[PDB]
DNA sequence: GTCGG
DNA sequence: GCTGATGCGCC
DNA sequence: CCGACGGCGCATCAGC
C-alpha cells in the first residue's frame, strides 16, 4: 500500500499502452509527468479537481481519476485488457531487442507468445534472441546483496587492467535501492577527456577482461563509448545459479564526471524533469555538459562544474540525495 | 495529453 | 561510404 | 495539421 497507489498504477499503465501499441510516445510522457506528480503529492486525492491543480494534469486524466475513483477502475484500461492484439504488442515489448514497431509487426504476422517466438528465431536479430534467451532471467530484479558482490568483482578486475580507471556503479544501486533492474556502470580514465582521446581501445579493454573471467557473458550492442550486454555472479556446487542480468557500460570523460554521473544515476523521470526545468532556465543539460541557451537556438560553450550540486545551482533547485531522486 | 507561446 | 531518419536502448 | 515536450549511443535502412 503506497499513498496514492491506485492513480499511479493506473497511469502507468496508461503510459505503456500509449508507447506500446498507440506508438504515441508523448502522451507516454505526459502519463509518466502525471504519475510522478502525483505520487510525490503528500495528501491523498480525493477528486479530480484536486488534481487538475497540478502541473501535468488536465482535463482528460482528472477525468480518469474522477471515474477511478468513484468505481475503482478504468473502462478504457478494462477493453484495453480484454483486447488479445494489444495484449500481445504490449507483452513482447518486454522482450530486450523488441521495442513497439518489431512487437507490432510480429503480431501482425501471428507471432503472439514466447513459444511462438522460440519457432520463428530466425526471424529475430542477435540482439532479440538473447533478450528472448534470457527473458526470465531480465524478468527479475537484483537483491542489494548481489549488486555488492557484482561491484566487487567489477571494480577488482578494472583495477587489474589499469589502477588509474576509476568504475562507479550508477542507476537504482546509486539511489540506494534495495532492489535493482541492472547494473549501470560508469567509467573513467585520465587518458579520455573532453580534449583528447588518447588511449584506444579503453573501454574495449574493459570489456575483454571481465569477459575473460567470465563475467560478461553476452554482447548486445558496443562502440568506444557505450557497453550493452550480459553478466553472472559464479555460483557454487548443487547450488542452482544465479539468474542472468543485464549490464550497461559507460565510458564518460574524466572531466565531464558530474555531468556523467547525475545522467547515470536517474531516475529517468527525474532526470527528464530536471532537464525540463533547465530549459525554462534557459539552459540545456546532457550526460556531458550544462550550457546556456541562446536565441539562434544553439547552446554556448559549458559551465564549470565541481559537482553534481553545481548544476542544480545553475537551475535554481535545491541539491536532492541520490536517494530522493527516485519515484 | 498538457501547457504555453 | 555519406547525411538523415528510424528503431533499439539508457538514465 | 499550434507545436514543444530531455537528450543521446549503437545498429540499420533510404536515398543518394
Ligand atoms: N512446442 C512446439 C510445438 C510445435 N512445434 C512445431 C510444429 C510445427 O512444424 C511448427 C509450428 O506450426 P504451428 O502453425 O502449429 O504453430 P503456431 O504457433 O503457428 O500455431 P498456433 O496457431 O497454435 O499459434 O513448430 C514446435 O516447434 N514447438
Ligand atoms: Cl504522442
Ligand atoms: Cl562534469
Ligand atoms: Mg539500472
Ligand atoms: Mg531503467
Ligand atoms: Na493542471
Ligand atoms: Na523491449
Ligand atoms: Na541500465
Amino acid at each position: 500500500e503506497t499513498l496514492n497507489g491506485g492513480i499511479t498504477d493506473m497511469l502507468t499503465e496508461l503510459a505503456n499502452f500509449e508507447k506500446n501499441v498507440s506508438q504515441a510516445i508523448h502522451k507516454y510522457n505526459a502519463y509518466r509527468k502525471a504519475a510522478s506528480v502525483i505520487a510525490k503529492y503528500p495528501h491523498k486525492i480525493k477528486s479530480g479537481a484536486e488534481a487538475k491543480k497540478l502541473p501535468g494534469v488536465g482535463t482528460k486524466i482528472a477525468e480518469k481519476i474522477d471515474e477511478f475513483l468513484a468505481t475503482g477502475k478504468l473502462r478504457k484500461l478494462e477493453k484495453i485488457r480484454q483486447d488479445d492484439t494489444s495484449s500481445s504488442i504490449n507483452f513482447l515489448t518486454r522482450v530486450s531487442g523488441i521495442g513497439p514497431s518489431a512487437a507490432r509487426k510480429f503480431v501482425d504476422e501471428g507471432i503472439k507468445t514466447l513459444e511462438d517466438l522460440r519457432k520463428n528465431e530466425d526471424k529475430l536479430n542477435h540482439h532479440q534472441r538473447i533478450g528472448l534467451k534470457y527473458f526470465g532471467d531480465f524478468e527479475k530484479r537484483i537483491p542489494r546483496e548481489e549488486m555488492l558482490q557484482m561491484q566487487d568483482i567489477v571494480l577488482n578486475e578494472v583495477k587489474k587492467v589499469d589502477s588509474e580507471y576509476i568504475a562507479t556503479v550508477c542507476g537504482s544501486f546509486r539511489r540506494g535501492a534495495e532492489s535493482s533492474g541492472d547494473m549501470d556502470v560508469l567509467l573513467t580514465h585520465p587518458s579520455f577527456t573532453s580534449e583528447s582521446t588518447k588511449q584506444p581501445k579503453l573501454l574495449h579493454q574493459v570489456v575483454e577482461q571481465l569477459q575473460k573471467v567470465h563475467f560478461i557473458t553476452d554482447t548486445l550492442s558496443k562502440g568506444e563509448t557505450k557497453f550493452m550486454g550480459v553478466c553472472q555472479l559464479p555460483s557454487k556446487n548443487d547450488e542452482k545459479e544465479y539468474p542472468h542480468r543485464r549490464i550497461d557500460i559507460r565510458l564518460i570523460p574524466k572531466d565531464q564526471y558530474y555531468c556523467g554521473v547525475l545522467y547515470f544515476t536517474g531516475s529517468d523521470i527525474f532526470n527528464k524533469n530536471m532537464r525540463a526545468h533547465a530549459l525554462e532556465k534557459g539552459f540545456t543539460i546532457n550526460e556531458y555538459t550544462i550550457r546556456p541557451l541562446g536565441v539562434t537556438g544553439v547552446a554556448g560553450e559549458p559551465l564549470p562544474v565541481d559537482s553534481e550540486k553545481d548544476i542544480f545551482d545553475y537551475i535554481q533547485w535545491k541539491y536532492r540525495e541520490p536517494k530522493d531522486r527516485s519515484e
